[PDB]
């Protein structure tokens, strides 16, 4: 008879518990020099999963059950108005729990202390007025697209030696897209050939399938039949002739009957091609109605641009171009003919995100862990300035701005211990473009690397933060639901 | 190795255990800031109640071996005449059997100290009509409504910051059911989502659930009918199976069948005029699209403890099957609609021409500890209702509690006797309510107990502890102030139930191991 | 222990302990100020049950290995004939037992031992009419109507603080009760409500159901009608099942016959101006919609207890199929009504004409100490019966122990042989009565014992220990005196359960391995 | 299978255990509310002993397996170049261990944290100049010569009440004492009696010894006489003191002639006594005269309260005085006598030091607040042993305001706002229960307590870390 019912000082240890693990694995994922963990499982789920981003690996499984997967969940809120960047959230509340050891000598009332929560949002607008920012952002605009906020996401991300320039390049998607409707329609695929740029962009939408070895080249002013039944010869031939039908594109197994028609015809037919290209190839098309074979003619909206099946000089592909909605548009990349090319179709999703917040939000702040050194010096003012039980709470909060300069450079491999004074001595001073350098191993101007986060990244993660920690105080034991 | 038999001064332990064991978890419920308990056993128990609430707790589960259970049942007859506030009864009963380890040494006779508890009587007697309490609660009223007894019962808890602004609310519900007929239907809920404010006024009750995307967004002079079975139509007595058939023309004679189901309910509906729909359980998906068209709003699986509820509300209906609409069912007539709050959508029915039932909605700040407002609720809401109807409070921050005090230490050498010894240790139990005060709010409560004596001991009722600020100061400027009935009640309370444990001592057990 | 087969010596010590064991319990049972306790076992024990009357716990349950049972098992005969006052008879038996370490220093036959309780029955010639006695117990008598035995009996009980006046005015219900009745018509239920006076006294009889919500709240010149076959027609032969046929065909000649029974209830029963409908079983539905728009009060599933307590109350009835309403029917018409009380919903009948049965209602809170009230007044209502038809008393508080002890010394010294030590034993065993009245008292009770004897030996039978005084007094100006019955019967008894235990030697088995 | 074996981590957890359990039972010391602990020995040791402070009762005997005997010989030669205050040196080497904990975690190099110890050298130096703190101890002082340092060091001892009142006057004291003129010549013992004063500073020196029953109560005009040898009219004789024993034959003579005389005065009390009343050539018989030197401006038996003592006074010399104290008799009173040692020593190092910082506290938390950004300056390896050794500042508010009998974590957050606003006056009251103005109360702490307290605490430190075996064993 029981599930749970923690007494005072076990019950916070299981909160400390939940806080301290996770912290571990989000740590080496910070800043440019993240490293990528798998995950294996053998059973239902295939094979290790890498998950770069924290908060993916969070939300996709529930291992066990004392309480973090609802700390976990809010990150996601987070996520939707702003996105990633580097996760960083999770590890400022992490911190919180570790001095609470300290807590049990204030020998008093741990609720008053709680007052600290409100103590940091104070501590969050000297972050929030205080530091960083940015001047236009036009539209459109010459050089300042990029070479900024994407560089950040991907600077995280091993591939940047040549990939940064792929990033450069995402913008040009953004461009087309931007406006309303957010993040969905862009479609992305690696190829083995090597280029310098390594990579280029297309009009059309990506595919990769083929009918078989016959089959015409090309066609012109093409129409696109999908069907929800598989592939009653001559019904699917006279039908076919009339609309002048340049290719036919089937979600699942097709008859053999059919495919000899296709090649004489002049007409191209895919096999099992995936429903996702299909559903996005709708909204392209302008749609239809899949049914029986009255499917060809007005009930099928066809898209009639180009499609064609395009050789990029090694893997055979195909392409769908010339789409009237313009919502949907498809990016094709070259690369350097390296495994870290499988890696860009990792990459470019951190792109696509990142820049969709960076046009809107039209606001930035210095990156590399400039921002955060800098409210560390301040918020050791701010302890001495609140009464009494504020103030022990407070000074902890501001120290735990102190491990992100050691996460940054420890992940450089360059040493931890050296590089925190140095760190401190430059953003005491007052320069806000001044931050940790990975790459050299000590610190340096951030601005001339062109390494920015999302303004909007930062507001969200401060106040989530205090709320977060302050919710588990609150509670002495959680979970729910009962038998019958 | 033996059997678990106690002797003598042993037995006398367990039933001494049982109210320190108690007392606890509810010492952490009193004064600002308390911890909060979830508490799953599985086995006939459907969900995980988190209650800070003493009275609800200790009344659910009947634990174990040792003598208690039948102290506890008696607090909830104590909550009806008024019963709430903090849970102090309890755990003032409990340092009563402290005493009785000093009362081997009183060598005498255990029932002779027991007058002392008829005595009690005395003692409760004298918190009354001694200590002018307070006066006022004319009809409505502007400021006396509230920032008072509501706000100290919450003070106890850790929400206060934002809070002390709900509990300031929740006097406007009192004066919405005032003159109707006593405290009767109260239902509060609480959503996730952040607002400054944390809580909107509803006209009328609350639910959660749609029909569907699809249907008018409002009704208005809305019938409204309830069904205790379903919608739900095909195993009956006869089978045909998970079946479709041989070709089409043998499947029209089962789409019929069902249509006829649709035809009955649009046909009898339209008359009525129907603009909503509760049922208590699945509904079939056929007639959705016939309320969507005609416009009418329909719930699936609602609960039928919100269904009982309202139809104290609307005026009742008689549930049984088709022939529902109509008579036989006396659905009110206002608005029913669904209204955006905040965040998450929910349903408001509102205008009840009866008018004896009314509604309250918290918000907060999205948590399961959310669910700490309706415990709020619960709190403030039983307190004022009896604070129209007592028209007499006392005053509070254990003003009442430190000069009865000083009374009762006087009597205690005064009477010569047997007598006397029983006479003050019952004096010094209310010297730990000041400490518990001082001990939640974040002082030192030593420091508490002494300066607080000294300005009681002047003569100042007004005087009380006050948490804030640490020390003590001004209750009425503050405007905590205590139900007189919840006084009357607590002291007789806590005597009925402390008198028969110490008078009862023998405890079975079974084995360790 | 944990070895065990019984020869000679070590068999009757087995014998010997156990009676100690229940001597302690039992012993605080006795006397103005007692002691209640708590047992608790599961399996169908609910829970914890206190247990005042010695008796009543004994039955229930055998806790362990030693013999002691089958004594328990006797006590039961005599409650039914008398049984309770305070439980004296087996705290006697027991007290013979502690000499007998002195009977092995005897060495010489037990079974001539045995000769000396021949010789208590010498002792109880002795008590025959000598110690005073009291005149009483004319009839109904004003003043010496209670204070007296129900007031000691309840002296032990858990519930004496308010329990007194419970005792008070039980006499009441014994005087209605004496002369044209038997021992009928008594019926009593508890209520939450804490209130001082714990208890009402009704003018009629009390009863918990009701018919439905709807009906008149309140009737007058009421009719009442009862019926010993259930309104109910239809199962016999061929029931099939509760029913629904096909269309309306076959079944609308099986309603019809029932429309004959729903009609000649009505014909009845509107000429006779019927108020009240009281039937012992299920009730029929048809019906019942008949009776609200009449405007009478019908009650389902009445217990048959309550009813024929009624028939008296009412002026009887003949009851019989539906013609059983008008003259043979008699019904008394002062007023019948549904009353709230404190919680839970309740009807009362009143002013009955022939006001030779009446119904008392206590009032508490649902705890189990509630339960408690349920039979100790039970226990109240016993003792008095006895004291009208006896017309016999002797005083109370140990006035009776102490003035055979000093005559009983006498006849061991004066009787030559064998029976002077068999004598002498018996008579010391009265001398702890005194003394565990005086420890109870919370007064050192070797002053008491000293300054008892003293005035007992002076021939005051009058006088007698006073636990309030903590000395001696006189026990006639407390009005404390014990009915004669008790005293007769434990002194019977004492003699055969000590008979069967010495009587044998040598008990044949059950063992732990 | 077990017998013990340790090295590096394991050989640092027995160092480091040393440490924490010398540190509770001297923290209890600390401060106003410090603690008395009862000790028993045998071997040339009789009974429970109970010390008040922390070095005295550490030097006597060393008492097991754990490294801390040699951490211990140090505070010695502290005390006497400067002293006591309050102990606590121990106390801060002790907790600099407590971040070994954290290094593990840091994963770097142990042995280079150590190169932070010399940091530390330098960090004495930064507790100087970069804060301000002095502005004072110009010489003999109007309002700043005492309820200074010396409260402080009485903030720990319980007579504090009154006591403060006695610390103001010790300066005094030592203004006459400074100069060339060496320190010597001071004696001091204590009283029961009543007086708000509750100690009286006289003019000459203090005695406690009787001739006999038979001997006349009062002189006036007083000739003194002091003898090397052991055992008049002319002279007229007042009072004869000899250090040694007397021959009982004078003894008769002395009382009917009007002349008392002091059996074995002690040497060092008659040595400066000579200083104070002129001297005197301590020969045979031959002494009185001219080659005695015998101040006359009286020499009395008097009873201060209760007991009768002789009192010296009025001496011409002025070059030297005898203190008097009061107290309310009990060990605690002998801890006055503890506490006399301490005072004496401050207020020397007090006149050529010529600098103090200010008291209560208020040097520790405004050193805390500028330490934080000190390591940050310096390259980062060495930043994080002076880092860690600025976080160990923050246990001292904490320690004095504990004891104080108020709370503890209400004054830390009060107390830092004062010091962060850059005013050097703000400190800990513990009289009020909340920070004021040290100033006003005048309390300034000796320049050399501050500077060798750091290396106290260097020094014990370090022992724990550089070396990795303290043990023995020959087992095989």
């Amino acid at each position: 008879a029981g599930a749970d019912e923690e007494r005072a000082e076990t019950a916070r240890l299981s909160s400390f518990i939940g806080a301290i693990a996770i912290g571990d694995l989000v740590k080496s994922t910070l800043g440019p020099k993240g490293m990528d963990k798998i995950l294996l499982s053998s059973g239902r789920d295939a094979s290790l999963m890498v998950t770069n981003d924290g908060a993916t690996i969070l939300k996709n499984i529930g291992v066990d059950n004392p309480a973090a997967k609802v700390l976990v969940d809010m990150s996601r809120v987070q996520d939707d108005e702003v996105g990633d960047g580097t996760t960083s959230v999770t590890v400022l509340a992490a911190e919180l729990l570790r001095e609470a050891e300290s807590l049990i000598a204030k020998k008093i009332h741990p609720q008053t202390i709680i007052a600290g929560w409100r103590e940091a949002t104070k501590a969050a607008r000297q972050a929030l007025l205080n530091s960083a920012v940015d001047h236009g952002s036009d539209e459109v605009k010459f050089r300042q697209d990029l070479m900024n906020i994407a560089g950040t996401t991907l600077s995280s991300k091993l591939l940047t030696h040549h990939k940064d320039h792929f990033t450069k390049l995402a913008v040009e998607a953004v461009l087309r897209l931007k406006g309303s409707g957010n993040l969905e329609a862009i479609h992305v695929i690696k190829k083995l050939g090597g280029s310098l740029a390594d990579s280029y962009l297309d009009e059309g939408f990506l595919l990769d399938k083929k009918i078989g070895v016959n089959q015409p080249k090309r066609i012109e002013n093409a129409k696109i039949l999908i069907a929800n039944t598989g592939m009653k010869m001559k019904e699917k031939v006279e039908r076919i002739l009339k609309h002048g039908i340049n290719c036919f594109i089937n979600r699942q197994l097709i008859y053999n009957y059919p495919e000899q028609l296709f090649g004489a015809a002049g007409v191209m037919a895919i096999e099992h091609a995936d429903f996702v290209g299909v559903e996005r190839l709708a909204l392209v098309t302008g749609g239809e109605i899949a049914s029986t074979f009255d499917h060809p003619e007005l009930v099928k909206l066809g898209s009639c641009k180009l499609i064609e099946e395009v050789m990029i000089g090694e893997d055979k592909l195909i392409h769908f171009s010339g789409v009237a909605l313009g919502e949907a548009c498809t990016i094709v990349l070259r690369g350097a003919t390296q495994q870290i090319l499988d890696e860009a179709e990792r990459s470019l999703h951190d792109a696509l995100c990142v820049l969709a917040q960076t046009v809107k939000d039209s606001r930035t702040v210095y990156g590399g862990g400039c921002s955060e050194m800098l409210m560390a010096h301040a918020v050791t003012q701010l302890a001495s300035r609140t009464p009494g039980k504020e103030a022990v709470a407070m000074e902890s909060y501001a120290k735990a701005l102190r491990m992100l300069p050691t996460i940054i450079a420890d992940n450089a491999g360059y040493d931890s211990a050296d590089l925190v004074a140095q760190l401190r001595a430059a953003h005491s001073e007052g320069k806000t473009t001044a931050g940790l350098d990975m790459k050299e191993g000590t610190i340096g101007d951030m601005s001339v690397l062109g390494i920015t986060e999302s303004f909007q990244v930062k507001r969200q993660v401060l106040l989530s933060a205090a709320e977060a920690a302050e919710v588990i105080l609150r509670v002495d034991n959680i979970i729910k639901a009962a038998p019958r």
